[PDB]
Formats: C-alpha cells, sequence, structure tokens
C-alpha cells in the first residue's frame, strides 16, 4: 500500500532473457505453423474466429519495440499462440501437436528463467 512495498525483484534483465527464450522458440523444428502471421485472406475462417491473431514475428516486433510493460504480457502474447492453435486446429493434425509440443517447451524455459 502507499509508502509500503515488498523488497524490489530485479527485472532489468528481463527484455534480453525474453529475447532469447523467443529465440529458441524461433529455431525449434516444430515453429513452422507460428513464424508469421495466418494469412486471412487464404485460411476460410480463421478471421472471424481467432479474434486475435499472434505469432512469433509479431511477438518479436512488439518486444523490439517496447510494447511489453512487463514480462507478464509478454507470456500472455506466447500462449494467446498456442490457445489459437487449439481453438482451429484438431489434436491430431500435424498443426495441433506442434502446438502442444511448443507450448510445453516454452512452459518450461518460462519456469527456468524466471520461477
Amino acid at each position: 500500500s502507499m509508502s509500503v512495498k515488498k523488497p524490489k525483484r530485479d527485472d532489468s534483465k528481463d527484455l534480453a532473457l525474453c529475447s532469447m527464450i523467443l529465440t529458441e522458440m524461433e529455431t525449434h523444428e516444430d515453429a513452422w505453423p507460428f513464424l508469421l502471421p495466418v494469412n486471412l485472406k487464404l485460411v476460410p475462417g480463421y478471421k472471424k474466429v481467432i479474434k486475435k491473431p499472434m505469432d512469433f514475428s509479431t511477438i518479436r516486433e512488439k518486444l523490439s519495440s517496447g510494447q511489453y510493460p512487463n514480462l507478464e504480457t509478454f507470456a500472455l502474447d506466447v500462449r494467446l499462440v498456442f490457445d489459437n492453435c487449439e481453438t482451429f486446429n484438431e489434436d491430431d493434425s500435424d498443426i495441433g501437436r506442434a502446438g502442444h509440443n511448443m507450448r510445453k517447451y516454452f512452459e518450461k524455459k518460462w519456469t527456468d528463467t524466471f520461477k
């Protein structure tokens, strides 16, 4: 509350560390469904169904330009990429399985880097 604060967690390295995690997600062999925005002209249904599209290149541009106020807003966009994938793709599909694999990969890196 006013003039009453928990001890200051060092967040000075968060930008660099999120960039590194994102690099590792970008270079994973199963990243290919997630590297670029889904083409809304060529994928029937996507625009109407997926209210907030998100992809690794869009996260990279937001990160690089100071559009994430903190490390949690960054994690919410990464998780959005996978929630969107689950919304549109059957579990038993190459893209469906890619999504599950990448979310697992992300969550471990996230825990190991920050928890």
